[PDB]
């Protein structure tokens, strides 16, 4: 029942179930403002990916992107599996204030479900040649899933400089467990006016969860 | 109606009412293994005490010493007023799995209540005059508190080399309410073998909670 908008918008997610009480109660919830940073000396964070993107699903509230077993992230030494991939407009964290108009996520989980995230900015620029490959097949409604004809390679959608933003955070939609690794990139990618436009007409409307407090956390750059 | 130990202990605070529910489903618990650190350009914690301790009262958890108004700390920029301070033993963080005898906090409150604790671990040694000061008139029972005949200024507890680890987390006793700022001192103070053993017989014994996982967090070190 939740949504982006309304009598069942954001802030009204924690009264909705007794399952989404971390949204009430949460003082580590995502998305947030990176607006309080410190330089760490944090690792790079490593990437084993391998074309696996299978299939395009609107829920309708996002479009997401499954992914075949197989390819993972490595953080703190743990591996995380990527099991998907989908998307925000405008984004869903800001950066000083500011928003970007587009944000990708890509989920990932290691064996116990411990769930780590990668976010990537993407600016309006110039048209982007794998969002393409997805958009073209976008599904119009809630609840259609396509297959892709070709298996596409995340890693692709993630910028060659690989310094992040990190912090410990939550999941934006409800539940919004909390215990969630937070890996924002530092670096912005690009994709066309009329991609974002293709996206939004699609969504309806925002999708972004409003920015939490960020309270006690810092975060940390690379 | 909670304890360290037994049926109403650490493991089972989550079950004994609805208010400690973070004890249960909290992914940013404290206290924590002090065991994955990174170094981070962290700016010294602005501490500005005056002489301010007035009263000491034996809780039957611990024994917890009152300050006047007046006395506080910066972090991120904002005032975290003294409220109070207060001791465990062993330790209740660790530092790369060891604990120490014993350890303070520190709790400050700003204006809108959220919470800063400053911990600093004590190990055996030398005995702590200041602590000799409290330990004299220490109450032996719960619910029982005396006044200080002079003010003592909690500074003369904090060492004089004030590098830190920093970490997001929570209240170490129910209801363990996170969005808690935790500042652990690096350098150690020091009290005599005498001194350690008179809190824990008044005490009737351990009065640290089990360090809780770390899940998403970094522990950042100045
Ligand atoms: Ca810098
Ligand atoms: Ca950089
Ligand atoms: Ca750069
Ligand atoms: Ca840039
Ligand atoms: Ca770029
Ligand atoms: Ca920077
Ligand atoms: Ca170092
Ligand atoms: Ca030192
Ligand atoms: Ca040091
Ligand atoms: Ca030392
Ligand atoms: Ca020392
Ligand atoms: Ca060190
Ligand atoms: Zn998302
Ligand atoms: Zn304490």
């Amino acid at each position: 029942g939740w949504s982006y908008h309304g009598e069942h918008g954001p802030e009204h997610w924690g009264d909705l179930k007794d399952e989404y009480i971390m949204c009430k109660i949460g003082k580590n919830q995502s998305p947030v403002d990176i607006n309080r940073i410190v330089d760490a000396k944090l690792k790079p964070i490593k990437i084993e990916y391998r074309a696996g993107a299978t299939k395009v699903l609107n829920n309708g509230h996002t479009i997401k992107v499954s992914y075949e077993p197989g390819s993972y992230i490595v953080v703190d030494g743990i591996k995380f599996e990527l099991k998907q991939f989908h998307f925000h407009a405008p984004s869903e964290h800001k950066l000083k204030g500011q928003h970007y108009p587009f944000e990708a996520h890509f989920v990932h989980a290691d064996k116990h479900g411990n769930l780590a995230v990668i976010g990537v900015f993407f600016k309006e620029g110039r048209e982007n040649p794998i969002l393409e490959k997805i958009w073209k097949v976008m599904p119009e409604n809630a609840g259609e899933e396509v297959k892709l004809a070709h298996k596409i390679n995340a890693e692709d959608l993630l910028p060659k400089d690989r310094d992040y933003y990190r912090y410990s955070g939550s999941l934006t939609t409800p539940p919004c467990s909390e215990g969630v690794r937070w890996i924002v990139m530092e670096e912005e990618m690009e994709m066309s006016k009329e991609q974002i436009e293709k996206f939004r007409k699609i969504m309806g409307g925002d999708t972004n969860r409003p920015v939490q407090p960020l309270n006690a956390r810092m975060i940390m750059e690379k």
